[PDB]
């Protein structure tokens, strides 16, 4: 039988992320994804025509056409030859396209792949019900949100993610006081890190032409300067009258994109390239739909165990905030040293785009990783309908 | 270094396929997703709770919901401990969810995976723009088939699959005669297999409801009864009106799903199980979006070539049938013996549900090689946006 | 001051009517009003050029774009000089323009105008919020069926006009048996009418022209062949569950239009016309809401005190089936000698295309009264938002 | 046969006027509508129990359900006994509302009427096609503006409103200079007629009530502060490339409401109110849809010989100003003297709200009279699709 093969990150880049109907909302998905695949490749200095696949995630998918990684690797420059395919395991779709381009790698299927996600949610379209087609008749009908249909309504319970989160504070004990001091965390070190310029390595400008002007996006638009403790406890629940989750201690809804250059290790060596990182272990777990949060916890547990590591063996930690009550259960249960974890913020401030942050993250935990000089990482989020996914990696 | 490991066919399985507007129009294409999956491990007699991962292809996802492929595997009855994800590579989405799985299994990764594909191209919704979003202002704006849109046009040139059948025959020289011919061949070949049962094995059945009678869809749809030479060759261009490509030379739009259980070989023989072939390989090939029929090729080609094998070898092929245009260009463009072609009728009779065809095609190449008594078969199909994916198996 | 003049009909035709996706479905409402218009013009033999105003009500206008009555007497083949307005009344619409086309020639304003009504229900469209035009932003919206929203609910309690059939069902002692008796009767005088040929001379022909083929639509086509005292009892209410109205005892939804010639009556013999009537009297009357189905009483009252006559004067009644609760109520409260009521069917078996239905009442109670050689007419008719309206003719 | 009668004008209001999204951009037009009702029957000090009927004008009715007029006289406070209708005549709804109240008077049909129009055209709603009541089944369709079909665009052509002002243009030789001199005047006499007070005896406030904010509206929004020729000669035309029509010399989109109360002139005396002007005449006249803009030339004529006037009689007129090409070409056409014409500014500052113009303009011209102490006035105004319509006053 062949043998399994080491792969490696060679590059790892993002846009800045959006706030909704903010500075991205005339970028389509598809232009976000091809900035960053031709950016990722472009840092990591390999000959693109070396290039075997594209594989994207991107969760709203409806309207933006056939195979939106393919019109992404193309609109990237690459060639008609690069094959490529769109990822949708919601949430996680970002970071489970780097899992299979590490799989297909370290299973010989190819040498060199662009991994990432890309998500526009100000763009994403209204639908028409099938009775559409088939005819009204009589009565009226529903023209339903993509957003929330397809990307934070729980197709198995009807409600929203934010419900998914309170169920999660109540089974775990974490207050609406809790939740808020993580939030005002996550603004701060997201503050931090902008000003002292710690995303600057990480982020692509991207070109916003308007009918009226142009202007270059590169700064995370979505944090709140000057966050404050009382601010936030004044917030009214978002989902729930009698709730702990409100828009204060939750992601928002944001566009943005990211993407890495993966590669055989041997092969990267050979041409001459510098690895940034192995990739050592990712795994996805699995979890009841209402407790969707909890994710990470199984699929952080399976990619340690695959990588032969203990937690605490980890040195940075990205565990992605769509909720400050799932970030802080499963951060209390599988024991998360906090002082590792989001070094420089996280989702609160930064903002979520669904299909993208999967590899945002892990583009955010490398370069975290590379000024800090650690070692190991994890990088993992949870992922509507209940699943997780998490990957550790290994700097060189 | 990990050995890898083989990966075997346990189970295959289909729906029927049905017409546009037809017997399984108001069955979702995630009940046909359950139905697959179901069946596919009730007949490969494994403990559900040995299943891994779950992976369908689905092209036209708006509106269905978050990773519908999630949604089905839970209504199939598996626990909610099983992982799953939803796979876009258009036309080609079904036969990748399986290559997909074979390289988990490959990998180590994974040891019990169900993959397929399931569409319900009838109950496509339509879409209003982005523009509802954020307000129309003022003027007039357009709705949108999402059949069209997401599935059926272009996203590279604006136009139908229909017109790259065109510039696939002007290229290759396939008239419309030879179309013709090809689609009457197709047409008889499906009718003899119905007529004998050659489908009887692969087909589970579909229980449809409605107050006003009940019944069991057990059999393809799409085929035209008593088709003639004479009457394909009355029927106007469909696309080109100095064209050559018409709704009888040409596959349509249909609902249906398929899905197959894939086992690492050691923990199938070691479960008692009965391995039904090996999957030797699988590839993938870009070509000019203009020119996608063309895609089998350089798929075909990567994949023979990872097999070690010569196109001689094969001893039977499942082509699809998108388009006959496209078809005969591949064979001409390969040199594929005719005889060993879509035994049992191809997509021109059967029918084209996008999502699914890939694994569906791969179900009906299995059994034509289990009641033929063959030992190697090839799968292969074009791409929307210029692609094309391939796998070569072997039985057992 | 100059002296009120004298009015009278000279022609009075309509459409056959249409059902619900009937026969008329594909022909516009401003089409039926200029087939009509045009053949009254050709049937009272007035010069086309002395035309001073066409007026037509038509209560769904929705899309239908500028002033539709406009847009009919331009399609009639009537000079642009030619002046026209619609009027929106609701179901009085019709009656109401035959009323102030009379007001104007009793006023010295004009000698010559058509005036009656057109609704093609079957085309009506569907309405997005104005949230549209500013954005839906994020969250679900509605999508609005016009036929409800204007023409078939209450605006002033949200309500079907079906539940004002039901609240005076209720005020006045109406029980389902004596609807449903009513609705019989109904449908066997029309059927008999039909069958008899007492239709003939009212009716102009529709040509129908589909994408295949064009067939003459001149036979109403609502009646319901065969109706029988017990399959009218067996239905289920319609709009109450405990209530008394029923799809049988009610009138539908459907396409018609109607028009009359109405001179000044000296200019009528001046041209060497034939006066078929006099219009002796009009009058509007309103009524709560909720019992909108009691409006022809206030109306009648008025119409026939302003005629001078008492209603036993009154050869022949037209009272419009909206609903046979409000028709009995009506008709009890009034005392109705019911022999003389609607004798050769009316809308429960006919139909009821609003904007029309005013004028096709009066059409078709003129015929009735020239072949039974009566005097004195009545027409009145019910109006959702609580009205009603009535007009006295005089044969002549 | 009965004498005619004498009407006369009671009182005159109408709302401010707001701008496209403006302040009344959130108050219904039938809330507009029942605000300047009441007004008006106050003002009058009327018995409002001797208020016959209500009769408005109302052009983009699409989604207002059942017949406006009805729905704002309930509003106002009016008994249920108050019949009223609903006006379609296009730009000249409002003033034939007024005309038709005038005729019932005079032909002594009623002795108090209530008159005018409302429009609010930020909250017209977007259409879709009957195809969505009978299915679209395959393939696009088209979203519709209502302003645009029911409102803006000629229904024989096709084209906007702004089109039939540059014919109107090229026929009469009306430059862009022209145009832009007319504008520039129409601007300053506005801003001259708000600086000193003159519209605040006509206006009646709104309260705009939002959760957002609560405030009364009570000046006209429309007008342009400061406006130059300069600024006015650098605009691009709206319509046409070539065109001399812009934003600057045409009227925009506006949102009003304006009412009268009329009343038989004995009735008015015996009640100790007192007659502010008698309604001396009114007549319609029609001209080629493409030249619609020229309908007020036939109505003026009419309305003259029929009031026994020479134009040179008329002290004030109000020409409404749909566009500056057609205002002036008109007044080319009839020899105006524009030292007469619109002395507070017209609509190219004021606005356009379509439904209630032709009542707002008499508004105008009434309280302009008492101002200036003038005897005889005129108000006029073209219709799209190819009509006019002209009312004559006598101030008492």
């Amino acid at each position: 039988m062949g043998a399994m093969k080491n792969c490696v990150i060679v590059s790892a880049v993002r846009t800045a992320i959006g706030s909704f109907n903010g500075s991205l909302a005339s970028t389509s998905a598809i232009d976000l994804g091809a900035t960053v695949i031709k950016a990722a490749i472009e840092r990591a200095k390999i000959d693109s025509q070396h290039v075997d696949e594209v594989i994207m995630g991107n969760v709203l998918q409806a309207g933006l056409g056939q195979n939106p990684a393919r019109q992404a690797l193309l609109k990237s420059g690459l060639a008609e030859t690069v094959c490529g395919f769109t990822v949708n395991k919601v949430c996680g779709s970002g970071l489970k396209s780097v899992a299979l381009a590490a799989q297909a790698i370290q299973a010989g299927q190819a040498q060199s792949i662009v991994a990432g996600g890309m998500e526009n949610m100000s763009l994403a379209p209204y639908l028409l019900d099938a009775k559409a087609r088939s005819g009204y008749r009589l009565g009226d009908g529903q023209v339903y949100d993509v957003i929330l249909r397809d990307g934070l309504m729980c197709a198995t319970h009807g409600y929203h993610m934010g419900i998914t989160a309170e169920n999660v504070a109540k089974e775990y004990g974490i207050t609406r006081e809790m939740q808020d001091e993580l939030a005002l965390h996550s603004q701060r070190k997201a503050a931090a890190a902008i000003e002292s310029g710690a995303f600057t390595a990480e982020i692509v400008p991207v070109n916003v032409v308007t009918r009226k002007k142009t202007f270059v996006f590169s700064q995370d638009e979505f944090p709140k300067a000057n966050s404050t403790a009382e601010a936030l406890g004044a917030l009214r629940p978002a989902f729930d009258k009698a709730g702990t989750v409100t828009a204060g201690n939750a992601s928002g809804i944001n566009d943005g994109a990211a993407a890495l250059v993966i590669m055989e290790e041997s092969a990267a060596l050979a041409a001459g390239l510098t690895p940034l990182a192995r990739i050592k272990s990712y795994a996805s777990g699995g979890v009841p739909p209402a407790l969707m949060g909890m994710g990470p916890v199984p699929a952080t547990q399976k990619a340690l165990q695959l990588a032969g590591l203990q937690l605490a063996d980890i040195d940075l930690i990205e565990a992605n905030e769509a909720f400050a009550a799932q970030f802080l259960a499963v951060g209390k249960n599988l024991g998360f040293d906090s002082e590792k974890v989001n070094v420089n913020g996280g989702a609160i401030a930064l903002g979520h785009p669904i299909g993208a942050s999967g590899a945002r993250i892990l583009v955010t935990l490398l370069h975290a990783m590379q000024a800090r000089d650690k070692t190991l990482g994890l990088a993992t989020l949870c992922i509507g309908g209940g699943q997780g996914i998490a990957m550790v990696i290994e700097r060189l």
